[PDB]
């Protein structure tokens, strides 16, 4: 017997899904402590290619030529965390130095 839907990329080479069992991955349990590294995939594949998209987020359908590829589409470009809006240019003072500036008093700093 032969399945009608033949996975093109899955038959071409290994899958970037880095999965041991099925085509899913380890559930987002976080806590389970079942030994060391438990890896059980409970879901089957849906795309003939999972490496081309390079992102398993959102299942878009790209037919290309004849295969059904579920490509990433949950990211517009790149979700980067903002860490600079209108920060005033300044210089971070040096904590200490590997030298002796002067005599100094007692335990200062704080």
């Amino acid at each position: 017997e032969v399945e009608n839907n033949f996975p093109c990329s899955l038959y071409k080479d290994e899958i970037m899904k880095e999965i041991e069992r099925e085509s899913k991955r380890i559930k987002l349990n976080d806590n389970d402590d079942e030994g060391n590294k438990k890896i059980i995939a409970p879901r089957i594949f849906i795309s003939d290619d999972k490496d081309s998209l390079k992102c398993p987020c959102d299942p878009e359908m790209v037919s290309n030529s004849t295969c059904r590829f579920f490509v990433c589409k949950c990211v517009e470009r790149r979700a980067e965390v903002t860490s600079n809006n209108e920060v005033v240019v300044k210089e971070e003072y040096k904590d200490e130095y590997a030298d002796i500036p002067e005599h100094k008093p007692t335990y200062d700093k704080m």
